DNA sequence: CCTTGGCGGTTTTTTCGCGGGGGTCTGCGCGTTCGTGCGTTTTTGCGGTGCTTGTGCAAAAGAGCGGCCTCGGCACCGGG
């Protein structure tokens, strides 16, 4: 479900960020780094939530990681 | 305080970037049809109470009996 990320949304993210003009072939390379990332975050997560002997991913873990990945997330308990 | 290799200024050379010009194609813009998300109400699962099913802990007398012992009576060893 890579495919989920539709076409106009990441048309509207890369808008955001103040773009004009997309090429035709940005869209796999984004749905690619996107997945990255994300696998990466989940990984960690999952690790996590593991070692807290939990069969739940909760909030904490996820801002956990990711400040641990130098991207501190504010706004969710930290 | 000694030392010398290298920065620095100067003069030739050489070469890559930008602009102009041109051409091409491909995302952008819009219209139409289709999908599949958020929003509700219904369904299945985890739990508790109440009810039902299992089960541990007074002489007296006779009759009959087993063990037993004396005894009867016999066969047998030793010798000729």
């Amino acid at each position: 479900n890579i495919q989920g990320i539709t076409k106009p949304a990441i048309r509207r993210l890369a808008r955001r960020g103040g773009v004009k003009r997309i090429s035709g072939l940005i869209y796999e390379e984004t749905r690619g780094v996107l997945k990255v990332f994300l696998e990466n975050v989940i990984r960690d997560a999952v690790t996590y939530t593991e070692h807290a002997k939990r069969k739940t991913v909760t909030a904490m873990d996820v801002v956990y990681a990711l400040k641990r990945q130098g991207r501190t997330l504010y706004g969710f308990g930290g």
